């Protein structure tokens, strides 16, 4: 058997009963009816959903590589998402992401560290909020370059100024997808259908975005093979095409050119927005809770001070700091069913039997906002991890970039450029609300499978 559900109707399994506003919820609150495992119905495609530690700890870590797959649907292959990381299932999601762990190593790509290029990215963001003149300002663009630039270094090798203009193009585009991909008609509504689709002009405008980046990642491929110096590695690119060179006397391979464009277009979507959005968003909860960004200061000040950039050496002297950015991503939430998965092969799960392909729902919400393990885990409260010592408390419940085989690539990446260009930030500057922080909302604007901070100002005062 499968495991049980609310009954589905003909044609149209579970859909109308399940409020597609917020998802997160609405399978929340399922589980007070049919317990931490139960499968719904997408119009007869079974889905499993695992809510709480427990489920999602057993199926995720503990019978991990049966969970590992990623689950399907109609708008993978109509955005033409399947080739790299993070939609590629079997052997090319197994090779690709192995070999973009090891590139993605602190150092894993020649001499200049991945921290480095963070240090780097972090002296531009403040400088940037310099030139505001503290006057009110929209963070959104800023805290998106940032990351944006980070990955552009990771590939290409070298960031770039803030006005390129190559670089507003890259940036430009992916912005416009990522809000597509963010509307829920694109999102759910035209995967109700398996076959036609209903907004063949949105995806022509999405795989137009693509193609422009693509294209430009080819250009800097082909710079790439004209200066290769196969000792020195100093890029993703580089990285990509010695393992290329290496796998020549075994095709086909997984590595080739267009796998190389497919897995960049991968790290730009996956490495840019999420970070944006979880900077932008703390920020947000700093001007509301201006004690705690004090304590994030007297910690800069005391560990740091003014004259060198915060490295990661820092963070295991920074409890408070290390539970402020923990909590910040605890309590946003901003994947809060991860991205699907879907079940290898056949597999007895508890007593439930789960057929090959199967499509898995993780409701990380669940296990970051477990009542128990975060008391108040609707609050903001960064003592959800500390200890009475006010030394910094680990949690198995922090779980904002998944679990097990599928954990986000960029975690370390992410944790990095969370810690430093935070601490960067709260070393040059004050912040202040325009409005009343007693009258700012924190809360977050839920829209389908998505989180995301509501809109405000703020102003950068210099330090
Ligand atoms: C705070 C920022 C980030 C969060 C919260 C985050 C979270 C996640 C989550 C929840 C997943 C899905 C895991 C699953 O399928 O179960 C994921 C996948 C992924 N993330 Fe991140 N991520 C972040 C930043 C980044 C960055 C900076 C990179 C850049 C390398 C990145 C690369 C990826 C990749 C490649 C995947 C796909 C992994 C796979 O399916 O095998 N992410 N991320
Ligand atoms: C039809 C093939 C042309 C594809 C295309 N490439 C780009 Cl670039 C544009 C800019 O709008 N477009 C057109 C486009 C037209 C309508 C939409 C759209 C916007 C809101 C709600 C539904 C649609 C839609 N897409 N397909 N049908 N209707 C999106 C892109
Ligand atoms: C100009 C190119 C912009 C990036 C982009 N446009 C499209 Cl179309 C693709 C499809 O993979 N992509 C790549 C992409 C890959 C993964 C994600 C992603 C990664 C982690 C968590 C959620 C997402 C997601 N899926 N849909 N929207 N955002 C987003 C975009
Ligand atoms: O597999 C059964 C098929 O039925 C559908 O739900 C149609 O709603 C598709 O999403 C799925 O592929
Ligand atoms: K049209």
């Amino acid at each position: 058997k499968l495991p049980p559900g609310p009954t589905p109707l003909p044609v149209i399994g579970n859909i109308l009963q399940i409020g597609i506003k917020d998802i997160s919820k609405s399978l929340t609150n399922l589980s007070k009816v049919y317990g931490p495992v139960f499968t719904l119905y997408f119009g007869l495609k079974p889905i499993v959903v695992l809510h709480g530690y427990e489920a999602v700890k057993e199926a995720l870590i503990d019978l991990g590589e049966e969970f590992s797959g990623r689950g399907i649907f109609p708008l993978a292959e109509r955005a033409n998402r399947g080739f790299g990381i993070v939609f590629s299932n079997g052997k090319k999601w197994k090779e690709i992401r192995r070999f973009s762990l090891m590139t993605l190593r602190n150092f894993g790509m020649g001499k200049r560290s991945i921290e480095d290029r963070v240090q780097e990215e972090a002296l531009c963001l403040v400088e940037e909020l310099r030139k505001t003149k503290a006057s009110p300002c929209d963070p959104t663009f800023i805290l998106g370059c940032a990351p944006c630039n980070v990955i552009c270094s990771i590939i290409f090798h070298k960031r770039f100024d803030y006005k390129d203009q190559q670089f507003l193009n890259l940036m430009e585009k992916l912005n416009e997808n990522i809000k597509i991909l963010s509307s829920p008609w694109i999102q759910i509504c035209n995967n109700f259908s398996p076959i036609i689709d209903y907004f063949p002009g949105t995806h022509n405008k999405l795989l137009k975005n693509v193609a422009f980046m693509k294209s430009y990642i080819l250009e800097k491929v082909k710079e790439h093979q004209e200066s290769m110096d196969m000792n020195n590695p100093q890029d993703f690119i580089d990285c990509f095409l010695m393992k290329m060179e290496k796998e020549k006397h075994n095709q086909p391979s997984e590595f080739t050119i267009e796998s190389l464009e497919n897995t960049a277009v991968d790290l730009f979507g996956a490495g840019t927005e999420t970070t944006s959005t979880t900077l932008r968003y703390a920020l947000l909860l700093l001007l509301k809770h201006p004690e705690v960004t004090a304590k994030v200061q007297e910690e800069i000040e005391r560990v740091i001070g003014r004259n060198r950039s915060p490295c990661m050496q820092d963070r295991s002297h920074m409890p408070y700091t290390d539970a402020v950015v923990h909590e910040v991503q605890r309590y946003i939430d901003l994947l809060p069913t991860s991205l699907p998965h879907a079940v290898t092969c056949d597999i007895k799960f508890r007593n439930y039997l789960i057929p090959k392909g199967t499509t898995i729902l993780i409701s990380l919400t669940s296990v970051l906002h477990d009542n128990k393990e975060f008391p108040n885990p609707e609050m903001f409260d960064p003592h959800h991890f500390l200890d009475e010592g006010g030394n910094f408390k680990k949690s198995k419940y922090f779980m904002p970039f998944s679990a097990g085989k599928r954990i986000c690539v960029g975690e370390a990446l992410a944790g990095m450029e969370l810690f430093l260009f935070l601490t960067s930030i709260l070393q040059n500057f004050n912040l202040k609300s325009l409005v009343d922080p007693k009258n700012l909302d924190t809360t977050p604007v839920v829209n389908g499978f998505a989180s995301v901070p509501p809109f405000y100002q703020l102003c950068f005062i210099p330090i």
